[PDB]
Protein backbone atom coordinates (compact mmCIF):
# COMPACT_ATOMS: atom_id res chain seq x y z
CA UNK A 1 0.00 0.00 0.00
CA UNK A 2 1.76 3.12 -1.27
CA UNK A 3 1.16 6.78 -0.57
CA UNK A 4 -0.35 7.27 -4.03
CA UNK A 5 -2.86 4.46 -3.45
CA UNK A 6 -4.01 6.16 -0.24
CA UNK A 7 -4.35 9.51 -2.00
CA UNK A 8 -6.44 7.93 -4.78
CA UNK A 9 -8.70 6.37 -2.14
CA UNK A 10 -9.30 9.77 -0.58
CA UNK A 11 -9.94 11.24 -4.02
CA UNK A 12 -12.56 8.58 -4.80
CA UNK A 13 -14.24 9.02 -1.43
CA UNK A 14 -14.43 12.78 -1.82
CA UNK A 15 -15.76 12.45 -5.37
CA UNK A 16 -18.58 10.10 -4.32
CA UNK A 17 -19.51 12.51 -1.54
CA UNK A 18 -19.41 15.44 -3.96
CA UNK A 19 -21.78 13.83 -6.47
CA UNK A 20 -24.12 12.68 -3.70
CA UNK A 21 -24.39 16.19 -2.24
CA UNK A 22 -24.83 17.82 -5.66
CA UNK A 23 -27.65 15.40 -6.47
CA UNK A 24 -29.50 15.99 -3.20
CA UNK A 25 -29.20 19.73 -3.80
CA UNK A 26 -26.23 24.12 2.72
CA UNK A 27 -26.00 21.73 -0.24
CA UNK A 28 -23.74 24.09 -2.18
CA UNK A 29 -21.42 24.38 0.83
CA UNK A 30 -21.13 20.60 1.17
CA UNK A 31 -20.26 20.32 -2.52
CA UNK A 32 -17.48 22.84 -1.94
CA UNK A 33 -16.20 21.04 1.16
CA UNK A 34 -15.77 17.67 -0.54
CA UNK A 35 -15.24 19.00 -4.06
CA UNK A 36 -12.18 21.02 -3.06
CA UNK A 37 -10.78 18.08 -1.09
CA UNK A 38 -11.32 15.81 -4.11
CA UNK A 39 -9.09 18.06 -6.22
CA UNK A 40 -6.39 18.28 -3.55
CA UNK A 41 -6.23 14.49 -3.24
CA UNK A 42 -6.04 13.93 -7.01
CA UNK A 43 -3.18 16.44 -7.27
CA UNK A 44 -1.38 14.61 -4.47
CA UNK A 45 -2.18 11.22 -6.00
CA UNK A 46 -0.48 12.42 -9.19
CA UNK A 47 2.65 13.29 -7.18
CA UNK A 48 2.17 17.05 -7.38
CA UNK A 49 2.96 19.27 -4.42
CA UNK A 50 5.25 16.92 -2.48
CA UNK A 51 7.67 19.49 -1.01
CA UNK A 52 10.88 18.23 0.66
CA UNK A 53 11.69 20.10 3.86
CA UNK A 54 14.89 19.21 5.74
CA UNK A 55 14.44 15.44 6.11
CA UNK A 56 10.63 15.21 5.83
CA UNK A 57 8.13 15.33 2.98
CA UNK A 58 5.33 17.92 3.26
CA UNK A 59 2.10 17.69 1.25
CA UNK A 60 1.24 21.24 0.26
CA UNK A 61 -2.16 20.53 -1.36
CA UNK A 62 -3.39 19.17 1.98
CA UNK A 63 -2.98 22.55 3.67
CA UNK A 64 -4.50 24.58 0.83
CA UNK A 65 -7.44 22.15 1.07
CA UNK A 66 -7.75 22.61 4.83
CA UNK A 67 -7.52 26.41 4.61
CA UNK A 68 -10.47 26.56 2.20
CA UNK A 69 -12.64 23.68 3.41
CA UNK A 70 -12.50 24.07 7.20
CA UNK A 71 -14.00 27.62 7.15
CA UNK A 72 -16.82 26.18 5.02
CA UNK A 73 -17.47 23.56 7.70
CA UNK A 74 -17.54 26.31 10.35
CA UNK A 75 -19.81 28.33 8.06
CA UNK A 76 -22.20 25.37 7.77
CA UNK A 77 -22.30 25.05 11.56
CA UNK A 78 -22.79 28.80 11.91
CA UNK A 79 -25.85 28.74 9.67
CA UNK A 80 -27.39 25.95 11.75
CA UNK A 81 -26.75 27.92 14.94
CA UNK A 82 -28.05 31.17 13.43
CA UNK A 83 -25.01 33.37 13.97
CA UNK A 84 -25.09 37.05 13.16
CA UNK A 85 -22.59 38.18 10.53
CA UNK A 86 -20.30 39.44 13.31
CA UNK A 87 -19.97 36.16 15.23
CA UNK A 88 -19.10 34.50 11.91
CA UNK A 89 -16.08 36.78 11.65
CA UNK A 90 -14.61 35.73 14.99
CA UNK A 91 -14.83 31.97 14.46
CA UNK A 92 -13.70 32.09 10.83
CA UNK A 93 -10.77 34.29 11.88
CA UNK A 94 -9.82 31.86 14.66
CA UNK A 95 -10.12 28.95 12.23
CA UNK A 96 -7.83 30.60 9.68
CA UNK A 97 -5.16 31.18 12.34
CA UNK A 98 -5.15 27.45 13.12
CA UNK A 99 -4.85 26.48 9.46
CA UNK A 100 -2.20 29.06 8.54
CA UNK A 101 -0.08 28.23 11.60
CA UNK A 102 -0.13 24.54 10.71
CA UNK A 103 0.77 25.27 7.09
CA UNK A 104 3.65 27.52 8.12
CA UNK A 105 4.95 25.13 10.77
CA UNK A 106 4.97 22.26 8.31
CA UNK A 107 7.00 24.35 5.85
CA UNK A 108 9.64 25.50 8.38
CA UNK A 109 12.62 23.14 8.86
CA UNK A 110 13.79 24.36 12.27
CA UNK A 111 12.28 24.08 15.73
CA UNK A 112 10.54 27.42 15.21
CA UNK A 113 7.90 25.16 13.62
CA UNK A 114 6.86 24.01 17.10
CA UNK A 115 6.32 27.66 18.02
CA UNK A 116 3.94 27.95 15.06
CA UNK A 117 2.22 24.70 16.05
CA UNK A 118 1.68 26.03 19.57
CA UNK A 119 0.02 29.17 18.26
CA UNK A 120 -2.43 27.13 16.22
CA UNK A 121 -3.15 25.04 19.30
CA UNK A 122 -4.00 28.15 21.33
CA UNK A 123 -6.32 29.46 18.61
CA UNK A 124 -7.92 26.03 18.30
CA UNK A 125 -8.89 26.10 21.98
CA UNK A 126 -10.61 29.43 21.35
CA UNK A 127 -12.44 27.93 18.39
CA UNK A 128 -13.63 25.00 20.51
CA UNK A 129 -14.92 27.44 23.12
CA UNK A 130 -17.05 29.22 20.52
CA UNK A 131 -18.46 25.95 19.16
CA UNK A 132 -19.34 24.58 22.60
CA UNK A 133 -20.48 27.88 24.10
CA UNK A 134 -21.71 30.94 22.21
CA UNK A 135 -22.66 28.98 19.09
CA UNK A 136 -24.53 26.42 21.20
CA UNK A 137 -26.39 29.17 23.07
CA UNK A 138 -27.34 30.64 19.69
CA UNK A 139 -28.45 27.32 18.19
CA UNK A 140 -30.78 26.94 21.18
CA UNK A 141 -33.12 29.60 19.76
CA UNK A 142 -33.96 27.34 16.80
CA UNK A 143 -36.44 24.49 16.41
CA UNK A 144 -35.72 21.35 18.42
CA UNK A 145 -34.77 19.44 15.27
CA UNK A 146 -32.29 22.06 14.05
CA UNK A 147 -30.75 22.29 17.52
CA UNK A 148 -30.42 18.49 17.59
CA UNK A 149 -28.69 18.44 14.19
CA UNK A 150 -26.30 21.19 15.28
CA UNK A 151 -25.32 19.35 18.48
CA UNK A 152 -24.61 16.14 16.58
CA UNK A 153 -22.48 17.82 13.91
CA UNK A 154 -20.77 19.96 16.56
CA UNK A 155 -19.69 16.95 18.61
CA UNK A 156 -18.55 15.06 15.52
CA UNK A 157 -16.51 18.15 14.62
CA UNK A 158 -15.00 18.90 18.04
CA UNK A 159 -14.00 15.32 18.84
CA UNK A 160 -12.42 14.53 15.47
CA UNK A 161 -10.80 17.92 14.85
CA UNK A 162 -9.06 17.56 18.23
CA UNK A 163 -7.29 14.45 16.94
CA UNK A 164 -5.57 16.16 14.00
CA UNK A 165 -2.98 18.11 16.06
CA UNK A 166 -1.93 14.83 17.68
CA UNK A 167 -1.54 13.06 14.33
CA UNK A 168 0.43 16.05 13.00
CA UNK A 169 2.73 16.13 16.02
CA UNK A 170 3.35 12.38 16.05
CA UNK A 171 3.91 12.28 12.29
CA UNK A 172 6.64 13.56 9.98
CA UNK A 173 5.82 17.25 10.57
CA UNK A 174 6.56 16.84 14.28
CA UNK A 175 8.61 14.24 16.15
CA UNK A 176 8.53 12.12 12.96
CA UNK A 177 7.53 9.06 15.01
CA UNK A 178 4.67 7.70 12.91
CA UNK A 179 5.75 6.83 9.38
CA UNK A 180 4.43 8.81 6.40
CA UNK A 181 2.28 5.90 5.20
CA UNK A 182 0.53 5.37 8.53
CA UNK A 183 0.23 9.11 9.14
CA UNK A 184 -1.34 9.65 5.72
CA UNK A 185 -3.70 6.70 6.19
CA UNK A 186 -4.96 8.17 9.46
CA UNK A 187 -5.51 11.61 7.92
CA UNK A 188 -7.29 10.25 4.85
CA UNK A 189 -9.69 8.54 7.25
CA UNK A 190 -10.24 11.73 9.26
CA UNK A 191 -10.70 13.92 6.17
CA UNK A 192 -13.33 11.53 4.81
CA UNK A 193 -15.26 11.43 8.09
CA UNK A 194 -15.09 15.16 8.88
CA UNK A 195 -16.25 16.01 5.33
CA UNK A 196 -18.21 13.17 3.70
CA UNK A 197 -19.44 11.64 6.95
CA UNK A 198 -20.36 15.12 8.17
CA UNK A 199 -22.29 15.67 4.96
CA UNK A 200 -24.24 12.43 5.08
CA UNK A 201 -25.33 13.05 8.67
CA UNK A 202 -26.77 16.34 7.41
CA UNK A 203 -28.55 14.69 4.48
CA UNK A 204 -30.05 12.08 6.80
CA UNK A 205 -31.61 14.80 8.96
CA UNK A 206 -32.88 16.78 5.97
C1 LIG B 1 -11.45 18.51 6.02
C2 LIG B 1 -10.31 18.78 6.86
C3 LIG B 1 -10.31 18.98 8.20
C4 LIG B 1 -11.56 18.97 9.03
C5 LIG B 1 -9.06 19.29 8.87
C6 LIG B 1 -8.89 19.64 10.15
C7 LIG B 1 -7.61 19.98 10.70
C8 LIG B 1 -7.33 20.44 11.94
C9 LIG B 1 -8.39 20.62 13.00
C10 LIG B 1 -5.96 20.79 12.28
C11 LIG B 1 -5.54 21.40 13.42
C12 LIG B 1 -4.20 21.78 13.81
C13 LIG B 1 -3.96 22.25 15.05
C14 LIG B 1 -5.03 22.43 16.10
C15 LIG B 1 -2.69 22.96 15.43
C16 LIG B 1 -1.73 23.17 14.27
C17 LIG B 1 -1.70 21.95 13.36
C18 LIG B 1 -3.07 21.54 12.80
C19 LIG B 1 -3.32 22.34 11.52
C20 LIG B 1 -2.98 20.05 12.44
CL1 LIG C 1 1.83 17.59 5.93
Amino acid sequence: VGLTTLFWLGAIGMLVGTLAFAWAGYYVTLVGISGIAAVAYVVMALGVGWVPVAERTVFAPRYIDWILTTPLIVYFLGLLAGLDSREFGIVITLNTVVMLAGFAGAMVPGIERYALFGMGAVAFLGLVYYLVGPMTESASQRSSGIKSLYVRLRNLTVILWAIYPFIWLLGPPGVALLTPTVDVALIVYLDLVTKVGFGFIALDAA
